[PDB]
């Protein structure tokens, strides 16, 4: 989750993740861009506030207080410059000044040309095989994070997309049990509290500038998937698209799609379960994905309708206590679809969301899996543009987003775990359009 340069044995002794921009006086020489303005080391601001109660809780997951169980000093970036070592711009910015405004636009996959439809596959298919140029991941936790013989870093390089694979993962994945240990009760660090939408917001901010940087192309924008149609198919599985249903395993993607080629990753639950890794690099299986096809459950068989969505922006309340996957009257709770579109919670409801990835009946359903299918890109681009109209609905009202005791990670001024650098759920509760550097088009049912 950390920059290559600070994924080393003195960087990690020193507790300082502040790499140089142009060091011309040889290295350390300029830490943050300090030498041209553009930023400093300095100490990093993390949540202090107390989480919701957990039984039990020794306090040891890596995922606490982030990221201080790894750096305590980072690159704090002046102005309208930002990245891990000041180098960039703040969303929104572009120019070696960072004086330059940009508005990027995200629409409808199925509005695109048949021209820009093959430029996104092309374009996602790239950074499925491209190496993250900046971040390296963690093999292992914290406490064997220099391997057996104390002296050799347990990080790896990592595909754009893969990166985006693992993030979310990271986020989910339980904490560690050794020999003798009790179960601790289920925590998750971006879903089932109010950090439901700014974490997906920000997961996407990331891989659309990685993609950006990818191709050279600062216009690029990721497009959504309107998946509130109430079709019983989906819409988007051509061979043009996200590709059609295999006529040899009804499982499996076309062969005529470049994404019946992709390997999953992080597929390995009961390894880092039983020897207490973490996800590495190393892909495993194909993607299995069967639209409309659970037939034990069948509330899942149809998707969301339109109305749905024109309910739960009458959600006037951000979110509520407490704060979690059984929160009433709370829109976060609708949108991520625990709670029916009118807010009202009922344990067997799947909506909206949670109904999209449902539908799915595959990879893109199993939480520690989902963002391995692609079409997780389009179905949160989308759920983030409900948000953003939310927003606009609102004046962002924060007031509702709890400063302390919601479960792990979500309480308002938690830095998004792992993202880097240090990000909190406040930076991301704004409005895209003139805060972020990206507005949608899209029209709203009008009831
Ligand atoms: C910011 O980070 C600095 C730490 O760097 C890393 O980054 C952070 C994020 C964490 O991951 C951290 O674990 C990493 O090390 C941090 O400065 C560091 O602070 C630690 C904790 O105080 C220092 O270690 C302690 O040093 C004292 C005194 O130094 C002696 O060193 C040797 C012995 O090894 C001999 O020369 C003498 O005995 C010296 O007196 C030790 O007494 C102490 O040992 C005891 O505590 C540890 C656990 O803390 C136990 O395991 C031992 O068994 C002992 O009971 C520690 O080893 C460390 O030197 C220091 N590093 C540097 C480079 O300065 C800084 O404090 C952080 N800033 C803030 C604001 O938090
Ligand atoms: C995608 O959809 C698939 C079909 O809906 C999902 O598979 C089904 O998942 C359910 C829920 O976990 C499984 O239910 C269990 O069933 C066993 C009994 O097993 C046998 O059931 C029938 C006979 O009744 C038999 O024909 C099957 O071959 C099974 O051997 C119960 O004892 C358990 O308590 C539990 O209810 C289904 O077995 C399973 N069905 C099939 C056809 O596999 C699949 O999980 C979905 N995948 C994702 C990722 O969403
Ligand atoms: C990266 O992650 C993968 C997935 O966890 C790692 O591969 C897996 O490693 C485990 C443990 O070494 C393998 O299990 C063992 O297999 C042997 C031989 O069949 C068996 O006798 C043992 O009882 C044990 O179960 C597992 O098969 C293997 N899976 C794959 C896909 O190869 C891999 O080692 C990780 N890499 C790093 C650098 O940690
Ligand atoms: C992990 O990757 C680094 C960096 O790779 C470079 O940048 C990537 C984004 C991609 O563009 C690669 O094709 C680039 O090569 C590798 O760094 C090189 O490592 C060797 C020795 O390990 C060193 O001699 C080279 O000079 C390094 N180059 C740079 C730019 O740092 C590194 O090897 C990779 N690690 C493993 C285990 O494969
Ligand atoms: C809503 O569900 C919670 C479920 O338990 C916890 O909820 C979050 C804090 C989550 O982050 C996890 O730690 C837990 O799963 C119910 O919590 C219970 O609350 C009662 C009354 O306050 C308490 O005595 C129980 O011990 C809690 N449960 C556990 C597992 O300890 C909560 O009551 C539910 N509320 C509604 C309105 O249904
Ligand atoms: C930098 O960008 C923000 C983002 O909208 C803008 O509001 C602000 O006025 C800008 N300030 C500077 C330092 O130019
Ligand atoms: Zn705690
Ligand atoms: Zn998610
Ligand atoms: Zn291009
Ligand atoms: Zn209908
Ligand atoms: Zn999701």
């Amino acid at each position: 989750q950390f920059p290559r340069q600070c994924a080393t044995v003195e960087a990690l002794r020193s507790g300082m993740c502040c790499p140089d921009l142009s060091p011309v006086s040889g290295p350390g020489t300029d830490r943050c861009g300090s030498s041209s303005g553009r930023g400093r080391c300095e100490a990093v601001t993390a949540d202090s506030r107390p989480h919701s109660p957990q039984y039990p809780h020794d306090g040891r997951d890596d995922r606490e207080v982030w990221p201080l169980r790894f750096f305590n000093r980072t690159c704090h970036c002046n102005g309208n410059f930002s990245g891990h070592n000041c180098g960039t711009c703040r969303p929104g910015w572009r120019g070696a000044a960072c004086d330059q405004r940009v508005l990027i636009v995200r629409r409808n996959l199925l509005d695109l040309s048949k021209e820009e439809k093959n430029h996104f596959v092309r374009a996602l298919d790239m950074a499925k095989r491209t190496t993250h140029p900046l971040f390296v991941i963690a093999t292992r936790r914290s406490e064997e994070i220099l391997g057996p013989d104390g002296n050799t870093p347990q990080f790896e390089n990592i595909s754009i997309y893969n990166y985006f694979v693992w993030t979310h993962y990271y986020s989910v994945k339980k904490t560690f049990l050794g020999v003798g240990q009790e179960s601790f009760g289920e925590v998750d660090f971006s879903h089932e509290g109010p950090a439901f939408l700014t974490w997906h917001r920000y997961h996407l901010l990331r891989l659309e500038k990685d993609m950006q940087e990818m191709l050279q192309e600062p216009s690029f924008s990721l497009p959504y998937w309107n998946f509130a149609t109430g079709k019983n198919v989906c819409d988007i599985c051509t061979d043009d698209l996200m590709g059609s249903r295999s006529n040899f395993d009804s499982t499996l993607i076309s062969p005529n799609s470049v994404f019946s080629q992709w390997r999953v990753v992080c597929d390995s639950l009961e390894d880092y379960d039983t020897l207490g890794t973490l996800c590495n690099s190393t892909e495993d299986g194909p993607i299995r994905r069967n639209p409309a096809g659970n037939v034990a459950r069948p509330m899942v068989q149809r998707l969301p309708e339109p109305q749905d969505v024109a309910q739960c922006l009458e959600v006037g309340l951000f979110d509520t206590p407490p704060f979690y996957s059984n929160s009433t009257n709370s829109f976060r709770n609708t949108v991520e679809g625990y709670s029916d579109p009118t807010g009202k919670y009922d344990p067997a409801v799947r909506s909206l969301h949670n109904l999209a990835h449902l539908f799915l009946n595959g990879t893109g359903g199993q939480t520690h899996l989902s963002p391995n299918d692609p079409i997780f890109v389009l179905l949160h681009t989308f759920t983030d543009a409900v948000f953003d109209e939310w927003l606009r609905r609102y004046n962002a009202d924060i007031s509702t987003f709890p400063l302390e005791n919601a479960p792990i990670g979500h309480n308002r001024q938690y830095n998004m775990v792992p993202f880097w650098p240090p990000v909190t759920n406040t930076e991301m509760f704004v409005t895209a359009p003139d805060n972020l550097g990206y507005t949608y088009e899209i029209q709203w049912p009008s009831r």
